[PDB]
């Protein structure tokens, strides 16, 4: 009914990492460390990285889920509302109800799930180009906290998993997330209001 958040770094030490975008009111994206909380505009590039202490094998793939963060809305699927599930902003590959896209990355696989009927994408764990530390997935949400009759104020989490070639898990990471119009403004709002 409700899918697991607990974070799993697993045999592979697997975890995830985020750029220091800063708070300036132009910012798209932005991760707090503090309220462990990604900020981003909507529809723009997320870049979420992916870390291991050893390789995984072939056939890893990395999977992005959203659920409600607040327990009495945790059994309801995360979907794009009303308005914009017809907009028709299809980027060919993504179901238009699907709230997490990933960007530029032709091997996505988007999955409505037949028993849960939850949204899902998942991609290929692949292995950081040369020269680089992580791999890094561009990620897109399709709808703001704020949409009616969606999320409508609602925080979610996203949680990631990494996992085998059948599906099981392998690793397990999450972050809040709130898509909104200034993230900059309402990360420095919410990190003042925790301190
Ligand atoms: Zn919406």
């Amino acid at each position: 009914s409700v899918p697991s958040q607990k974070t799993y770094q697993g045999s592979y030490g697997f975890r995830l990492g985020f750029l220091h975008s800063g708070t300036a009111k132009s910012v798209t994206c932005t991760y707090s460390p503090a309220l462990n909380k990604l900020f981003c505009q909507l529809a723009k590039t997320c870049p979420v990285q992916l870390w291991v202490d050893s390789t995984p094998p072939p056939g890893t793939r990395v999977r992005a889920m959203a659920i409600y963060k607040q327990s009495q809305h945790m059994t309801e699927v995360v979907r794009r509302c009303p308005h914009h599930e017809r907009c028709s902003d299809s980027d060919g590959l993504a179901p238009p109800q699907h709230l997490i896209r990933v960007e530029g990355n032709l091997r996505a696989e988007y999955l409505d799930d037949r028993n849960t009927f939850r949204h899902s994408v998942v991609v290929p764990c692949e292995p950081p180009e040369v020269g680089s530390d992580c791999t890094t997935i561009h990620y897109n949400y399709m709808c703001y906290s704020s949409c009616m009759g969606g999320m409508n104020r609602r925080p979610i989490l996203t949680i990631i998993t990494l996992e085998d070639s059948s599906g099981n898990l392998l690793g397990r990471d999450s972050f809040e997330v709130r898509v909104c119009a200034c993230p900059g403004r309402d990360r420095r709002t919410e990190e003042e209001n925790l301190r």
